[PDB]
């Protein structure tokens, strides 16, 4: 409600007709519209007027007042224009207002309340609607390729694979004289997902075995958007993405309290990966969580209801916790916890398998690097 | 000697065919990764039936 | 059992010595196609070949 009341008034000293949408304003409508209404509303001939901390809208017609009330508002053209619908829907039920017809149809115009304005929202009426109702340098030539990627899950306590999905792009820097033509080779992709961007400048060729593509690269650095699934791709993690972190939740009922153990497993060891926190849920009546964890801090938080934990760099590594719960309600569902990670190489799996640059003598592959980071990765 | 409180910890399992029952005095706990079970043995021999 | 006079599927089980994997590309105005061939086993030697 914003519309505490529709109302028809005379200023006999009472409420002719009115209309509580719910139970509110049974004998309260009578009071204010007995008195106020007289009074012209305690108005000067304008159309607002409040009065004892309650809007009043109004048009007189004789000795009665079409009333609307509010003591709250949305806006300014709104609560005329519920009233003015009204002053078309009341002489159809009345001709005019004039207490004794007004008392006669108190259920016509009853009735158009509710539907003109419905639980206090001012809904729209019509007469006919009412109807239904009532009825050169190349020495310095060198290249760097940087695949930066995102990647996204959603996993059960199952480890069922869910909905996954990688976002990335390889960009490529190159300084080379001349306009050289290069050759670049990856390995295939496949995606549950969908998209794929492509550089200008991109050639597609189609060869009987495996796939290539070939571009004169521009200088400088450009997103290579090769051609194949692309320098600029959406692919799904799922389609053979790999998630470097996998996350084994094991919550226990101590009794009163939970111990929840969580198991975080890396790719090979040799890899290590940065900048990993895990975040474990907790439950309202947290009391106060004890923690261990062989690597890295863990800290718990209140307010934010998680048990943070944080890696600097991990091989691979898991961590403990006991909790005290208060036992309000019964048992709680657990909420999924998600993981932030980078990790050095591309978890959709890109391998820069060789690019062969033309034009020219051999050119250095400096540097081909790979950023990894966790989009939104959530396991339950 | 005394009360202690056992965790165990196996390996996980799925079936076709349904059935698997606990012993009292088996809670359940959740972890974010992995599963676990943990209970005050009665003493002797009992079974287990864990979580 | 099978025989010893059969048509067998390749499909099942049937190993398909060489595989080709064709890319073409679109060298712009003309076209360059790379074609790879795979055998088994190293050791194996085909003969007769022709792509």
């Amino acid at each position: 409600m914003v519309l505490l009341a529709a109302a028809v008034c005379t200023k006999a000293g009472k409420a002719i007709v009115s209309r509580q949408f719910v139970e509110m304003t049974r004998t309260r409508i009578e009071g204010l519209l007995a008195a106020f209404p007289k009074l012209m509303n305690t108005g000067k001939q304008h159309t607002f007027v409040e009065t004892e901390s309650v809007r009043y809208v109004y048009q007189p017609m004789e000795k009665l007042y079409m009333v609307l009330i509010t003591t709250k508002n949305s806006n300014i053209l709104e609560d005329l224009e519920t009233l003015r619908l009204f002053s078309r829907v009341i002489p159809e039920y009345c001709r005019a207002l004039e207490e004794n017809e007004i008392s006669e149809h108190c259920f016509d115009l009853i009735f158009a309340f509710d539907e003109i304005v419905a639980l206090g929202y001012r809904e729209n009426v019509n007469l006919a609607q009412i109807r239904t109702f009532t009825e050169p340098p190349i020495n310095m030539e060198s290249v760097h390729m940087k695949i930066e990627e995102k990647i996204t899950l959603t996993c059960g306590r199952d480890g069922g694979l869910q909905n996954m999905e990688l976002h990335g792009m390889i960009m490529l820097r190159i300084s080379d004289d001349k306009f050289g033509r290069i050759r670049l080779h990856v390995e295939n992709e496949d995606k549950k997902g969908v998209q794929l961007q492509t550089h200008p400048n991109v050639d597609k060729k189609l060869f009987t075995a495996e796939s290539l593509i070939g571009l004169k690269n521009p200088e400088k650095s450009f997103p290579v958007n090769s051609d194949v699934g692309v320098l600029k791709w959406r692919l799904q993690t799922t389609e053979e993405s790999f998630i470097p972190l996998t996350i084994n939740c094991w919550p226990s009922e101590s009794g009163n309290g939970c111990d929840v153990n969580i198991e975080y497993e890396l790719q090979e060891d040799n890899l290590e990966l940065n900048d990993v926190v895990i975040t474990i849920p907790l439950p309202s009546g947290v009391g106060a969580p004890v923690i261990g964890e062989i690597d890295g801090e863990y800290r718990h938080d209140s307010r934010r209801n998680t048990l943070e934990w944080c890696l600097p760099v991990i091989d691979a590594k898991n961590k403990s916790g006991s909790l005290e719960f208060s036992i309000p309600g019964q048992p709680n569902d657990f909420f999924p916890v998600q993981v932030s990670f980078i990790s050095k190489k591309n978890y959709c799996n890109i391998q820069v398998t060789k690019v062969t640059q033309v034009d020219g003598n051999s050119p250095v592959r400096f540097s081909t690097e790979t950023t990894f980071l966790v989009d939104k990765y959530e396991i339950l």
